[PDB]
């Protein structure tokens, strides 16, 4: 039965494409948790009420460590308002401009955490369309959180499970080199370096790495690795917590 008066509101802690997000505590429970407030006019603009219920719908029943849980929403006449997990560190992208780029030991930790929450996604047959950055919250211990221009993220087939393997691989890259891979100056150039695959390697990209984000960012999506098989990489293994 939830309403705003239920909650009280704090800073900031960003705004989005359709609204902010609030801190805010639960006057009843005391639960703290981030309010995030659409406005439906603007929602309705960009054509997305459709795919927000369905979106809502599935991210309600996820219940995983790496996935942002979502405890319930509402709405009134102009705007929605989802309650969301809070997650206090802030994005991963943000800290991918703090940080430069991301050590082998702290990437390694990453996408085993992105794997577990995909593996479990695919577990319930669920599947996403792109993984980035601005995407991933990380949690009071550090911990990743999937929450969910674009172009950088998308597999050459989108342009099946295999597509969430090719977002690692698109992730694996950043992390390490602080760019996307197939980075150019503008949406056709873009569209063919991700269409022809075509990704190369700074001098401190480790053998191990190389290995990996080659075996993830492969052109035809049935040669893309299990999620288990990138759980169990050498590389992973050796760098991961
Ligand atoms: N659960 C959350 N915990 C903490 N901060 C959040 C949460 N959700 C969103 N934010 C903050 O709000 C900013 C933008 O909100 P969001 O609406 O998710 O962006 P967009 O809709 O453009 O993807 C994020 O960069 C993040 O800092
Ligand atoms: N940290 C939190 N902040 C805000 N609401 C929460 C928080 N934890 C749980 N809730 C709320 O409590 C309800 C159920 O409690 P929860 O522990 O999430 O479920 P369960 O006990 O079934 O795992 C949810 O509908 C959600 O709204
Ligand atoms: N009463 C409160 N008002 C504002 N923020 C709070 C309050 N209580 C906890 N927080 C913040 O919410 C986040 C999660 O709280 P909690 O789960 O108790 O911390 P942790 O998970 O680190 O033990 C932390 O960043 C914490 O500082």
């Amino acid at each position: 039965q939830w309403a705003l008066e239920d909650f009280e509101i704090g800073r900031p802690l960003g705004k989005g494409k359709f609204g902010n997000v609030y801190l805010a505590r639960e006057k009843q429970r005391k639960f703290i948790l981030a309010l995030k407030v659409l406005f439906k006019a603007q929602l309705e603009k960009a054509g997305v009420e459709h795919q927000l219920r369905r979106e809502v719908e599935i991210q309600s029943h996820l219940r995983h460590p790496n996935i942002l849980r979502l405890y319930g929403y509402f709405h009134d006449a102009t705007r929605v308002y989802l309650i969301l997990e809070y997650a206090p560190l802030g994005t991963v992208y943000r800290e991918l401009q703090k940080l430069s780029k991301f050590d082998e030991q702290r990437t390694a930790t990453y996408i085993t955490e992105l794997a577990n929450a995909l593996s479990y996604c695919h577990s319930k047959r669920v599947i996403h369309r792109d993984i980035k950055p601005e995407n991933l919250l990380l949690g009071s211990a550090g911990e990743l959180k999937i929450a969910d221009g674009t172009l950088d993220y998308l597999p050459p087939e989108m342009i099946d499970e295999k597509v969430d393997l090719w977002s690692l691989g698109v992730l694996c890259y950043e992390f390490l080199v602080g760019k996307p891979p197939f980075e150019a100056n503008t949406y056709q150039e873009t569209y063919k370096r991700i269409s022809r695959v075509e990704f190369t390697f700074p001098d401190f990209v480790t053998e191990g790495a190389r290995d990996l984000i080659s075996r993830l960012l492969k052109h035809n999506p049935s040669q893309r690795p299990m999620l288990r098989e990138v759980l169990e990489h050498p590389w992973i293994t050796a760098n991961s917590s």
